[PDB]
């Protein structure tokens, strides 16, 4: 059931990871949306098999023609649509993974190393290597151009799947049905079996209106991802662990109590 | 079973989260009860295909006029209903996931502080910083901008929810059955085929009495809410935190013992 | 299996507890009971398909027939019978639910002070605030409310539920067939059709006796319910506490020494 | 397959534990070896549908022959008797579950106090109010008077369990054959319908075996249910503490010790 | 797959659990072998339906046949086969269960107090009530008793084990078709059916071979059962006591230092 | 789908280990890659059923001759053939459970004893009962004969399933085909029915390729089990010893430092 | 659904590892999109059953001529497809396997005292065996060897993939469709049979396209890991010691200050 789906999803800093979780997480419920469950009836494929055929010669017309989707453009997308978000959702995923791997463990080392030496400062405060060592990271690029790339993928693979849906949403309403025919090698002479049979990719209305959703959000998702580029108003990696270091906020024990000291003061 | 949808569920301020589970929780488990299990028996859309026609080419009909639902509005609603009330489970859930991402780190931080300096001001009552700081949360309305932009977002996709539900609801008897046609194409011109294949979206009986059901909580859930902008009764941050610490009061220590305190003298 | 169904069951005072767990349980037993598990077998309705229908003809009229229930009260319960036991099951599990919510964590925080001082007052007997606190919920009459409430509601649904399940079992027996007809719009016309279709709705037999066992428990679960009304031989908050003290007694570390002490003594 | 059944019991006195896993189990595992699992088979009643029948004609009658048992009394147990077992199971469980709610928490709560009081009685052996406290146990009949109705309770079922197994199992051999017929309403009037279906029950074959497994184990269980009313041999509450301080001779420290030295001395 | 069976297998003295995990492993691997997974194909029983028999008529008679199976005593067998596997796991479980429950206990609570003895004897030694405990148990046959009675009832059961399974492959070649009718009642006079069915119990072939397997082991497995009767060469308690500890030698922190200090020596 | 299967695999010496995961785990893996999943279509038998047989006439002669294959040695290896490469794969772990059961406790005994007075060895030399316990060892051949008949009881096995195998293989290509009848007791007679039905185990091509597969690895594995009898290499107790002491280096504390200082020096 | 396929991705040094996740991960992943999920339909072959064949009969055909695509490569290989990729899968996990069997227990145990000795050169820096011990490493070449063997085994399976795949890929197109006949043995000689039957291996479309998705990931993949040859850019075990050193500096408590000390100054 839905519920089955939307539990799983209801039940790095956070605008990326909510960027990455929506740009991955949409397709995949889609996807799970579109191909699956009750909607979508007992299958993705079924033609004009003659009153003279069988019961599994029309099963072997019905699956003879999802082959020969691929023997028109919009029938090619139309039969791998489900792989196609898929592609993009793992596309979308990568520059989050990449992250995860290449950037995230130098900012790790990086920001614990900071956020320890700011309480220190605090508790000498209260009773500048750091600060040099920020000043020094005030004279870097290496990890804002990690950043920025994963972003800018982010942006590019978002656009590459807004231009495909907008694509494949115009065009699905004309192209749902195709004129299949079984008519090959030796049988192409059967003069039982007719020319051309019609069938129709029984699917493909869902992922019209799916692909519409997705463009949507995504169409949305832009304008977020492109936010990500305004670093400074949020351009060397002094800015990005700034901004990591606001995010990390929640355990700088010491902001907890300078700010209300500021704030009051 | 049933059993294994409603043990799901039988087995952020408190009004709010049940607010927010009821608002997501009752739609999703009516998609559950509607499209899934075995009270939707085998199918969605049944025709009459002829006599004349094989189970195939029946089935056929039958997976073809699914897809023709969207070649009417009635129709083109029955068709994707369940996505409509998981889309709005999902619009829903996400002034709850809003206000956890981006107003409770900040709540929860201040909060934290708050209690134990509470607590702080017990002890040396026993044996003003706190106050400044929260006199200063007095003329501040960053916070409840978010809290009521969290309501404000609910109530509005709440009505969506209601004037959708009681139009599909007051619409849904009058059209469950539609005149489909498979002739199309190539086969347009086939003499054996009737001009139009009537057609029944089984489902959409459960659809209609569910879409009722949806209608008269959230018609239920509609006062809860406008409930929660009475604040001032329940208009600055310090009136919300005023509220979160009512809401924590189970935390404080102190109040377990000043209230009983109070009660008694 | 079925034992799949009774190991999930097999394997807030005590007996409203046993009263909710059984007016909640039973319900959800009996309806994986009733619609699943093979002694539903395979369809929920069967109709006389004349033996000039193809199969998915007389699928169609099956299905058909399974919407027209909907367009005679006897048949719209007995389709909708498993979700109206679901909607009593849900119904009767709220009152717990406001309970857990709304009344819970109040009585809680009460009685967890309460145990404590009164096993202070124990240690100073070994070596008065409780006392008039205790004495000024004597003067209280607001978590009895909820209290009442929660187990006037629970009453008022047992007798609902009592109500309706004795109307469904002494009409379902008249009822559990009835004569569908496809003929409508187009196909109204089409000659070669019966004008009705005899239908069974098959569940209907298993759900007249299930009703009947869920009639005969909540039968036996209204004077369990009215007992609780009984409050002050089992009227202010005081003796609702002292009910929850004397189920809580399994912490009152003293009163396992001093109900020893008093009971030789 | 048989092993997700095995296993899942292959992997409070211990003899009434014993008697009631075996009171419970066995019929919710003989449900799980009846009705499920692929010695069941396709279908739970099948008919001489004619030849003229179609496929869903012939299912139609089978699964209105499968209502129409309820329209004789062996069918009505034949049909029913999966959750006449399940009934079984669950009113042997209700006495474990009353004793476990209404008994066990007093006995637990004296039993605690009395294991350590008698762990004290050793420690100043080496270096009286519990006899006393046990003496006033000797002046009552309060426990064991929910015990014998417990003991009692699960004997009368299991009789009643025995009584309907055997008049089961002996008239289950001559009535698994029915002459079901669909002719009734409209369609009693149809001339191409045969005026009586024959059906078969098809599963009462298996229950009727399992009927008898279920009987010879119960019969074996009665002796070892009317033993546990033998209580002074194994009729005052002290005599049932003393029973259970038996049982927990397992955490009698000091008994570890003191029956060593009174068996060698 | 198997391999959902094997891994749950692959991944109370020793030689007793080991057989028992093969007494009762076995046989639950060799019925989820037999009846269950893709070898066993679509169904039990089929037999000749007429040409004329509608695919409903022909599994009306297989499903006929399956209950007139019980309507001979191979076929008996050759049906309940699984049931009677499982009869032995059960048999041969309960020793085991028995042992568990009866014996274990009392042999824990004195092996317990046995080892810390024994390793107080060695810190003495280091630096004989024990002894003459140990002495009192070599005057005792109580749990021997118990331990013989469970080798002796596993023994009785896998010799009956043996005599079924030799006999029921003996037998098995004849007997896996049979020759069925539906002719009863009503239609027994009906002359367009045949006065006897073939049938084939298709599964029989698969038990056939796997019953000489079980055989095999079990044959296999007498032996190893006879020599647990062996005890003086492995008949007072303290040789079981003995042999137990000998098993627990793994506790003995003591022995891991005398026996390499007596194997030096 | 196959990555539940590898998944399952990807994610007591090392190289033993390593060849029984092999011996074993591969068989697994190929009968859930034969047997199971989608690759083995729908069933493992077909025969041409003549155009006169109804569709479970034509099913009853596929399921007939399923267990007409035990009434030639090809067909009776085709059809039981996934479970003899389990018998083979349970076989292969039988060595390895005795080596657990019967070697592998007092192996560990005697290593933590060996390895803790090695370290006390090395601690001893920063400030001979283990040696000569080990030479006692030397003088021993107990614990090596049960290694010993572990690695050649799974030498003897694998070569037995290498001969399998590879007579499998190549007679598999002559025989995946055979000719079935149906004709035997009373419809022997039967005119209508062709006297012998043509038949393919369907399923023998993929465990022809799946057998080489096995025989290839397995002939891998030969040479691999071989050299596990070259252990004064890699015939005395205490050279068993040695090599687990030389696999548990990972646990010598000692070693760690020792090997250095040896490397070093 | 895709998500469960997706989730279970989504949701050793680390470029080798994620070579060794892609290298795997992939083709088990394309895998569970190509022969599962709905996007396969119902079968695998289907064929032009004439329609004088019965639903079995043409059902015969398809799994017949299933088996007969061995009996021309290009189907061999279309059919076996799913297992190739699979073998492709575990012979690129071997690698890694061998490298966590054979080279990371030596390379653990060294790397976790090289980084206890350098941080005690820090600590005593704050207040050389080591740089002996990793100048003997210096002089050796026995892990390097393992860790080259690993990287070129590897690339070597990746290059026959690529290889496979390509080819795959360039001849798919031409062979999903083959001519095959049921003509065999006895009813070789049947008139009623068509001299071919035409059929499509219907996932080959799939396996086409995935072949490319398959052939292009390891295209990108190769350059990455003939990288990993580059090792002094990254020919003594020192080196690889070095890489691993730098990969674990997470670990080093000291080069986290000293590389902060170093940076600034």
């Amino acid at each position: 059931a839905i519920a089955h789906l939307a539990t799983e999803y209801v039940f790095e800093l956070a605008v990326d990871k909510m960027v990455t979780c929506i740009a991955v997480g949409l397709p995949l419920l889609l996807i799970s949306l579109a191909f699956a469950q009750e909607i979508s009836i007992g299958t993705q494929i079924s033609c004009f098999s003659p009153s003279s055929f069988s019961w599994r010669q029309a099963a072997f017309v019905d699956s003879y023609c999802w082959a020969a989707v691929q023997q028109n453009l919009p029938l090619w997308l139309h039969k791998f649509f489900p792989y196609i978000l898929l592609l993009f959702a793992i596309l979308l995923y990568l520059p989050a993974l990449f992250w995860r791997f290449s950037a995230a463990p130098h900012l790790c080392s990086d920001l614990k190393f900071i956020m320890e030496e700011l309480d220190k400062v605090y508790n000498r405060a209260i009773k500048p290597i750091v600060e040099q060592y920020l000043k020094t990271k005030k004279n870097s690029s290496h990890l804002i151009m990690k950043y920025i790339s994963c972003r800018l993928v982010t942006f590019v693979v978002i656009l590459l799947a807004c231009i495909y849906l907008s694509y494949y949403f115009s065009l699905s309403s004309l192209s749902d049905e195709f004129l299949c025919s079984i008519k090959s090698g030796v049988l192409k002479n059967d003069s039982t079996i007719p020319d051309r049979f019609q069938c129709k990719l029984i699917a493909v209305g869902i992922f019209q209106l799916l692909s519409l959703i997705n463009l949507i959000v995504y169409a949305l998702l832009i304008p977020v991802v492109v936010y990500t580029f305004f670093i400074p108003f949020r351009y060397n990696d002094l800015s990005l662990y700034n901004l990591f270091l606001e995010e990390n906020i929640s355990e700088l024990k010491s902001y907890k109590c300078l700010k209300v000291l500021e704030n009051i003061k």
